[PDB]
């Protein structure tokens, strides 16, 4: 029935985002995403802890798909024979089926095709929910991203005049629930099946063992570190899908900030940190005026520095002696 | 000296709302309204978990109360000598006395008469509130709803035009703190003094062992799920009087969120999930466009498949296949 | 370089804040202040748990420090050789160096002095950040306060109309982290040091022994309780440096909330209850309109009555019958 344009999108890891237009002049396409699911034992952190993840496209979160109002985002989800359990797909932008989810039940080594009108702006999480207990349980071993659909005219500051990002940056935040043995060693397991029961028992108990963004402790650090230049309005897209967060960059702020993540809305200026309620994606977008590091966070800062959830920019240009100077450096008390 | 017409209303149990106007013409009324409290040990699960529950009225949550602006709200609160506790009445609507707890304190055998002015408009928690500790207690034992406070023009979406509802539901959320034994298992008290010291040694550790909607698993499923039709636009109330909880529409939307639940705010429009923060009622409306079911969860996906805060709606209507359309259903990858 | 007026500040001990002006003719300045930091063992409840607590200027919360936008704040950040670790201090009001953190590690016996330019309004919290796991450590010991940035014209409602409060109090609210023996008493430990392996075990459970307002259960009552008269306006500023808040004000309401707490946003109207972001503070106003007693809590009313986080005012003037009144008082059911 549908005679529209299409156009693939080739995915790109997180924490980056594939080439897009901001504002466009192209009408409504079918736009072409396949999402392959991978089961995978991954390291969690900087002591080898093992994790029993499933993913899409193989990445914690999965990949960003950005669209445009009125698009129709037409996904392949592929679900291997080589992984162990049914899968499906929910989109929080869909209209309809639980999402998607009730239209996508693939077992390993079938694939499904669903289609779905962007009718709502803003950025939302995406995730596997195949069912009862399992909803939780696949959520939180890693299957969840998110999508971004932007308006035709590009952003806006609710207040006539265009805001528009020099680079974005996919932050998906995830709670990790790995049980520890008597001894207080984290437990590893063969299979994400032979998981399933302890990490069920934890999971109940609310309180995650890992708070990580894109998948491992300090993966958004070192040479993975987020950079920027003095002067680049950098926009900060952050998903939850299943706890909150209370996002902060260190040094910095939320020039313009959608917490809840809806272009329909105005953003609010000027935060210090947001919030992302579990279950949805927010952005923030910030112009940077000083070099050097930055740290974007959880200001839960237990969570941020002991739990993971902390990432690094380094940001090159020339100090700003106006804004921050330090008059006199540490000297003996007189 | 307060001379207005009277007005009699008959509570209705959640989660349906008893009959009200939106828009008005009527001038401000005295509202009389009676909630009588009832104590009782009840079922919470499928599994035959018991709880000594404390209600407003033998429902968890209490009823919803539906005023308009200026009304003034007198209640009768009866406690019957059937009871073991001292109880009152707290609403976060009213101004002065603790919400008016510091009035209306009455023992087994009691009822006390309180009138306030509804001078704030939104959705408000009531919740009762003895002093010190038992003001927890008696909160997460049962003892909270929620009233409305409408504008006497109806609602509005801040951008001039109307917002008016179909049909209204009310979901009171209660984390619920429920001690096991050694070996594991769910403990039984033979009345709510006896279940005191266990209950509040685990409250203060936060951790709720259920967190549902209308008072025990499932209670919004079945022959009791939510209903609508392709069409309709539908608010739905939702309550959390001691904890956060993130409300979310599976394949739907929160298309107008007055997530602080206060109408002189705009709503905020196109949400995925929304943020009820304890101690407060919001509020959200959604025109569905496609039948089916739904689910409506906390978007903690743990306490919302694991813990009990799951219900659903069965809607009718004609499937919408511009919105989503299943392209190719499952099959062998190639 | 920098040739503006100085201006020195007198800081005060919460709830209190130091004499300033809301509108200003003023222009930028150089406003000057200090802060000392203190290690010491605290008493935090009324059963006479101890703590070791790490302060700016001997306080939890440190003081709220109050300039004007375009202001340039000059800290003098004091280490006493009498204490044992390094400090320093971020603000979240300030652009680079992570908020000041990077510019202002000082061991026992060091001081240093800062300078900002108070770019962004609102009130913001400033807390020490010395590098890696120490970050949550000192916070959680209570190393954060807060510092307001108020626009030169004051505040206004955002719909052009002014809003000056007659008082202004600081409520920081700071979650703890005592451990217990086998025994189940909360320990007590010869130093911070000493306490910190304990300490930091806890933290990573992310459930607080105690969260308490102006550093201990009960502190913001009795003869410290908070005061204001029928007809006043209140500014109440609270923060929360590491953990959520639902603040609610029992008896009254938010008239006017930034509860994201930047005043280049609107403030939402007639609230019940508002949201502190764990590492922010927020703002609400209200205009007392009833005598007698009211609690300020956070409305995890656990939290409130059984961990510490409950404060009072007295407010003194004349009752209000139209408002609420008793109309039958407790009698036999008949
Ligand atoms: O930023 C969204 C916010 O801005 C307003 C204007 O205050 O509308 C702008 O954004 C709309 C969505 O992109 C545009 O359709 C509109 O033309 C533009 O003025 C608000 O209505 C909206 O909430
Ligand atoms: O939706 C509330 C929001 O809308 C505005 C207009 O932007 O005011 C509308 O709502 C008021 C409350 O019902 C009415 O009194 C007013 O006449 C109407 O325009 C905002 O002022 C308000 O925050
Ligand atoms: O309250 C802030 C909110 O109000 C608006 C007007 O709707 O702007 C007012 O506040 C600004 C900041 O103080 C002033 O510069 C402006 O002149 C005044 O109208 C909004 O723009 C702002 O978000
Ligand atoms: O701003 N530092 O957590
Ligand atoms: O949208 N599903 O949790
Ligand atoms: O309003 N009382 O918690
Ligand atoms: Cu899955
Ligand atoms: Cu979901
Ligand atoms: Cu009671
Ligand atoms: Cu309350
Ligand atoms: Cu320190
Ligand atoms: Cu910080």
């Amino acid at each position: 029935d549908l005679k529209l344009p299409r156009q693939k999108v080739e995915l790109v890891a997180p924490p980056f985002v594939h080439a897009h237009e901001q504002a466009t002049k192209q009408g409504p396409k079918i736009v072409e995403f396949k999402l392959t699911i991978e089961e995978k034992k991954v390291v969690i952190d900087e002591k080898g802890t093992t994790f029993q993840a499933m993913t899409f496209n193989g990445s914690m979160p999965g990949p960003l798909m950005v669209v445009h109002e009125g698009d129709y985002v037409e996904t392949t989800l592929v679900n291997p024979a080589t992984n162990t359990m049914p899968h499906n797909i929910d989109f929080h932008s869909a209209t309809g089926a639980l999402g998607g989810g009730a239209l996508t039940l693939i077992n390993p080594g079938e694939q499904v095709v669903l289609r779905w009108k962007a009718t709502k702006t803003g950025v939302f999480v995406y995730h596997c929910a195949p069912g009862g207990p399992m909803i939780p349980w696949h959520v939180v071993s890693g299957m969840n991203g998110a999508v971004m659909v932007l308006p035709r005219d590009g952003l806006n500051d609710g207040k006539g005049h265009a805001l528009k990002y020099d680079k974005v940056y996919y932050v998906g935040e995830q709670d990790m629930y790995v049980p520890r043995d008597e001894k207080g060693n984290f437990k590893s397991y063969d299979s994400p099946g032979e998981a399933f029961t302890d990490t069920e028992e934890m999971m109940k108990k609310l309180i995650p063992s890992h708070v990580v963004f894109n998948g491992k402790v300090g993966a958004l650090t070192g040479k993975n570190a987020l950079t920027a230049n003095v002067g680049e309005n950098v926009l900060i897209v952050h998903s939850q899908a299943n706890r909150d967060s209370r996002p902060h960059l260190i040094g910095g702020h939320g020039d313009y900030v959608w917490e809840t993540g809806k272009f329909g809305n105005a953003p609010e200026v000027g935060l210090e940190t947001w919030f992302i309620r579990g279950g949805s994606a927010g952005a923030a977008m910030y112009k940077f005026m000083q070099p050097g590091i930055y740290a974007y966070v959880t200001h839960n800062l237990i969570e941020a520095a002991d739990l993971g959830a902390t990432a690094h920019f380094k940001v090159e240009g020339k100090w700003n002696d106006d804004l921050m100077t330090q008059v006199k450096a540490p000297a003996e008390i007189p």
